[PDB]
């Protein structure tokens, strides 16, 4: 069983959030299994930014156990702005753990190399999730962003509980029940950093939404890498902290890192700057 | 100066909030004046809704001194759904106190009778409001709404203390620093009850969104109408409350209507159902 350990409130440096599997802090980039359902295609996604939120929330890749944390940039916490139509992030945002987008490789297909970080996934059910929440979701189809130049791919997922689930079954279903959706994905991913004063972003083959099954093969290929990375064969782990307490055959394998987490200390959500409010019109 | 007073937690049955001036609470429908500054038409608006929420808060017509009470609907509470790709409310949204959308007369521009209710305005401002918030904004224009088949005029504003209100004196301006709002506030009203189950709504000139002067003069006969109202002197007052603490020529002046109302005994919100969540696409 998946639950979270938060450390300090929302929305400020010292917020931390840690998933534990049965009460103890694993990894949450190395330990927690990618595949929930290999054969049947169900992953795990860790959800790492709630849909219709600001703060960008994601799991540090160096910090131990890989917790959960927020973005910053030159010092400050980082908000993703609201891009008109758009309030925050349009999709509860995350990552499939185990998987890599290496940084070491350009990218055939997108003639780029990866951002270093897990894929990412975008998932599209009814219900807000929240941070640190580990959900069972099924692929439906990929997008490859290039974001700043890098190969960033966007997993189409939607929770297995989600009430649609059942006639979601590749990337056509998302347009035929979520109509406009990709659309708008495919806008937000290339306009929301244009706030922070950074040029549009742009996607791979005119933006079409690759199918489920190029999405498995894209998801499968990150998985590789990362199976490179926490065997320690990586070229260049780029400081990546690859502790885990899950994987005994692996170098980085450390059951006491798990104890020496901190225990929760959850405090209210601190207050967000009002300039976060604002709502940006912009585009491409 | 204005300041609110909440009774309850946000999101629950018992929640008030009404308006105070220099710490007694006034009639949020009467006696808050609609002009800030007349002669430069600046109005008070209050805020009854913020951008991007799903409680739909209202001033409440038939409680003494009008407090704002979320709507209800079958013994809960009433939210507005989200309709893709909007995320509750798209304006920070509120009324015009002192104002009236007469129901018991056809409306010409609309061919319909008013909806009852003090007159609508979407303010446009970046800083989200907040409930009971009383905020002087600019008049830009207007867009006439027929809400369920009823004049619901729909009065487009801006925040005098917003960044750009320098820059946005008349509705031509808010396509040009605020591109493809006025057409998602179209389709906003034209689609976000349908999820409730109601028809699509409709809009005269097409949905075009009047300018200022057209603004100002449908403002000032909802004004007018308020007028009449207030006075005792409409056909049927549909059982409003128009007790009020500030007018004393009218026949509901009652100063003791301040002193009635409880302490404030705010409350932290209350979870709201996470069936709310739901994005409808329609
Ligand atoms: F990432
Ligand atoms: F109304
Ligand atoms: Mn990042
Ligand atoms: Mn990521
Ligand atoms: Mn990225
Ligand atoms: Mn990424
Ligand atoms: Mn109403
Ligand atoms: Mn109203
Ligand atoms: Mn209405
Ligand atoms: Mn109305
Ligand atoms: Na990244």
């Amino acid at each position: 069983t998946y639950t979270t350990r938060q450390i300090g409130a929302k929305n400020t440096l010292e917020y931390k959030v840690y998933i534990e599997k049965d009460g103890k802090p694993v990894s949450a980039f190395h330990d927690i299994p990618l595949y929930a359902d290999k054969e049947n295609n169900i992953f795990n996604m860790v959800v790492e930014i709630p849909r219709w939120t600001n703060a960008k929330l994601e799991i540090t890749k160096e910090e131990t156990l890989n917790p959960i944390i927020q973005d910053t940039k030159k010092g400050k916490l980082r908000f993703v702005r609201n891009c008109f139509p758009h309030h925050g992030y349009i999709h509860n945002y995350g990552a499939f753990p185990q998987t890599w987008e290496d940084p070491n490789v350009s990218h055939p297909e997108t003639k780029a190399v990866g951002d270093n970080d897990p894929i990412d996934v975008l998932e599209i059910g009814e219900t807000i999730a929240y941070t640190g929440q580990v959900k069972q979701v099924k692929a439906l189809g990929i997008m490859a962003l290039l974001d700043e130049g890098e190969t960033d791919w966007k997993v189409i997922a939607i929770d297995i509980n989600d009430p649609l689930a059942p006639k979601l079954n590749d990337i056509e279903d998302v347009e035929k029940y979520f109509p406009g959706l990709l659309r708008a994905t495919n806008e937000w991913f290339r306009i929301y950093k244009i706030p922070d004063g950074k040029p549009e972003n742009q996607f791979a083959f005119s933006g079409e939404a690759k199918n489920k099954k190029y999405a498995l093969d894209i998801i499968k290929e990150t998985h590789d890498s990362w199976k490179q990375l926490i065997a320690g064969k990586s070229s260049d782990s780029k400081g990546i902290d690859l502790t885990n307490v899950t994987l005994p055959d692996t170098p980085t394998y450390s059951k006491a890192a798990s104890d020496a987490i901190p225990p929760a200390s959850l405090k209210a959500d601190a207050p967000i700057d009002k300039s976060i409010d604002k709502w940006f019109f912009i585009s491409g």
